[PDB]
């Protein structure tokens, strides 16, 4: 299902774990490549722990896979996000999301 797949190379040794304040830079765009999110348009770096359950799976499985300080790509599987139900007015039902995910910092 969700392929999250390495940008660019970080640390490569600082995996997200239970409790971490993860900390990343981000954007959000579909299948066809519209947009529906930005991390950086915030300019704002978004913070999240992890294994807390207060994201889509997706972003909750496929971010422990990165290290810190690299970028890669979410392609999370609708199935691990919204899937069927969709992000109301936003994301329609049973879409692949893709993510230019950069992580920050671990914390």
């Amino acid at each position: 299902g969700v392929q999250v797949e390495t940008i660019s190379p970080g640390d490569g040794r600082t995996f997200p774990k239970r409790g971490q304040t993860c900390v990343v830079h981000y954007t959000g765009m579909l299948e066809d490549g519209k947009k529906f999110d930005s991390s950086r348009d915030r300019n704002k770096p978004f913070k999240f722990m992890l294994g807390k359950q207060e994201v889509i799976r997706g972003w909750e499985e496929g971010v422990a896979q990165m290290s810190v300080g690299q970028r890669a790509k979410l392609t999370i599987s609708p199935d691990y996000a919204y899937g069927a139900t969709g992000h109301p007015g936003i994301i329609p039902p049973h879409a692949t999301l893709v993510f230019d995910v950069e992580l920050l910092k671990l914390e």
